[PDB]
C-alpha cells in the first residue's frame, strides 16, 4: 500500500508542524478531503486558523484532496461581516438593552461558504474571503488575499487578488477536470503517479481504458 | 439610559478580547471616542497596535465614536521616518559619536495626524500609514494598508490601497453626514437606534427634521 | 569613531536591534557589516530566512549598511513545487512516493535574493525568490518584493509597484559611482554629514582628492 495513513494526523515522523488537515478536524460545517495538508508555523491547528465560523450562520469550508495548505493562511467565514445597511456597528454584542437589535441572517450580508477544490497549492500567509470558489490545480501566491473566485488550473496571487496566468490551454484543464485522478482509488493513484506528477495527460488517458 | 458603560474595558460576557479602547488609553496624544473598540487576537493592548508614537513630536491618533477596529490593526505614526536627502541609514541610533548626526525635525518628512472619523469599520490586519485621514462610516476592507485618505461611507481595500464603492448615493451620504447620529445625546441615539442600524435614513432625516 | 560591526548589539538597552553578520550561522547567508535587523521581540535575522535548504544552494546576500525592519521575511527557493502536473509534494511523504522526489530541472528555481547596500526594508515586508534590489532602494512597509528593484527608487505594495525614483538619473550614476559603503570606515567619518544631508556634490570634490 503505496503511500502514507491519510488519518494519521503527523505523517513525516521527523516533522511535528505538517499534518493531514481531515483526521485534525474537530468543529462542524469543515469538510477537508484525504491526503490535504496544512503545514503549521508552531504547530497550530488547522481549525485554529478558521475564522469567524459560527454553527449558527450555517456557512461551510469544503477542500478537496491532494491541498497544499501553506503556513498562516487564513479562512475568513462570514462572522466577521457587519451589517451595512445602516451602521456597521454591532450594538447588539453589547447588550444591556442593544439585544434587541440582533441582526437575523438575512441582514447580514452573507457570501457563501468557501470551496476549494482539488489538487490546490496555497502559499504562505494567504487570507481568504468569505463565500471564495477556488477551481481545481489552482496556484496561489504567498501573502495573497483572495478576494475572489479562482479559476481552475490558474495562478492567482496579490491584494487585492490579480490573475497571473492559466496553467495550461483551456483544452487540457478540460482533461484535467474530466479525468478527477483525485477520485479515483489509491490503486489506481499509485499507478499514474508519474504522470500525474509530469503533467502527461495523454498518457493518463490511455491508462485509463474508457468506452 | 439603555446600553454598555463606554468605561468598561471589557462590555462582553466572556469575551476577553474585545474591548473598549478610551479607558485603555495610558500614553498620551491617542484620541478614542466614546463605544469605539479594539477586537484584539491575543487579548493585547490597543496602544501596542500603535507604532513609533513618540511624545514630544506631539503626532496625534485620532478616532471618533463607535469605530470597529479589527484584530492585528496597526497604527504607523511619523516616528521612526529616515531621511531621505542621502542614506536612510539611522547613524545617530548606535550614537559612539554618531549622535551628533540627529536629524532636526525641519529635515524630517513628517505626514501629520492620523484622523479616523465616527462609525467606521477597520478589518482585520489593517496597516494605517501616518497622515491619513478616513472620514465617517467608511469602511475598510481586512488585510488593507491605508496609504491615502478614505472618503466618507466609501469602501476601500488593497495594497496599496485601491477605492472599491460608495456604499450610497451621493444624497444619501449627505444625510448621513448632516445627521451625525454620533454626536447626538445617548437618550435620543437609543431613539432613533432601530433606524440607525436597518438603515432608514429617511425616517431618520423625518425624525432630525423634527428636532428643531 | 563610531559602532562595533561585530557587536550584535550596538545600541546600549536595546535587546531587539540587531546588527545581522555577527549573528550568521547558517551557510549561503551574505550579510554586510553595519546593515541591521530590527526585531520585533529579540529574534535572530536567520529565523526570518524561510525555505531555505541545502540541497538546492540558494544564496541570500545583504550589502552594507541597510535597514531592515521587524517582521521582514525571506522567502527562498525550498517553497515552490513542481508545476508540470500535480504541484503535490507526494516525495515528502515517502512509504513508497521518495522516489517521486524532483529533480532541480524539474523545479522552478528563481535563483538568489540579492540586495545591495544602503537599502531601506520596511517592517513586514515579504522578499520573494531571486529578487534583486539596488543600492539606496526603499521598500515601503507591508510590501511584497515579487520582481527586481532599481537602485535608488522606492517602492512598495502586493503584488510590487513602482512608486517613484528617489533622485533624477545624473544623482543616481554620481551615488552608484561614489559607494561610500565601499570607503574606509576613516574616509566615511569624515563624509558622514555629506552623506546625510544628500549633498554629493561636495563629495565628488573629496572623492577627487582622494583619487
Ligand atoms: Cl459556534
Ligand atoms: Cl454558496
Ligand atoms: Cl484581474
Ligand atoms: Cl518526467
Ligand atoms: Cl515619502
Ligand atoms: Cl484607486
Ligand atoms: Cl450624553
Ligand atoms: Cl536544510
Ligand atoms: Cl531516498
Ligand atoms: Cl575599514
Ligand atoms: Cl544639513
Ligand atoms: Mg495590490
Amino acid at each position: 500500500g503505496h503511500g502514507p495513513d491519510p488519518e494519521n494526523i503527523l505523517p513525516i515522523k521527523g516533522n511535528r508542524n505538517l499534518q493531514f488537515i481531515k483526521p485534525t478536524i474537530t468543529n462542524e460545517n469543515i469538510l477537508v478531503g484525504e491526503y490535504s495538508y496544512y503545514d503549521s508555523k508552531r504547530g497550530e491547528s488547522f481549525e485554529d486558523q478558521v475564522l469567524y465560523h459560527y454553527e449558527v450562520i450555517g456557512d461551510k469550508l469544503i477542500i478537496g484532496r491532494f491541498c497544499s495548505i501553506g503556513p498562516g493562511t487564513t479562512f475568513i467565514m462570514n462572522g466577521a461581516n457587519h451589517r451595512m445597511d445602516g451602521s456597521t456597528y454591532p450594538f447588539h454584542l453589547f447588550r444591556m438593552g442593544w439585544e434587541k437589535y440582533m441582526p437575523s441572517l438575512k441582514d447580514l450580508p452573507l457570501k457563501g461558504d468557501i470551496e476549494i477544490g482539488n489538487d490546490v497549492w496555497i502559499g504562505r500567509d494567504v487570507t481568504i474571503m468569505p463565500g471564495v470558489k477556488i477551481g481545481d490545480g489552482a496556484i496561489i501566491a504567498a501573502e495573497a488575499v483572495v478576494t475572489k473566485n479562482v479559476a481552475p488550473y490558474s495562478i492567482v496571487g496579490g491584494n487585492p487578488l490579480k490573475f497571473i496566468r492559466k496553467r495550461f490551454s483551456d483544452g487540457v484543464i478540460e482533461e484535467w477536470l474530466a479525468l478527477q485522478w483525485w477520485n479515483l482509488d489509491m490503486k489506481i493513484i499509485n499507478e499514474n503517479l508519474p504522470f500525474i506528477i509530469n503533467g502527461d495527460i495523454e498518457m493518463l488517458k490511455r491508462k485509463r481504458k474508457l468506452l
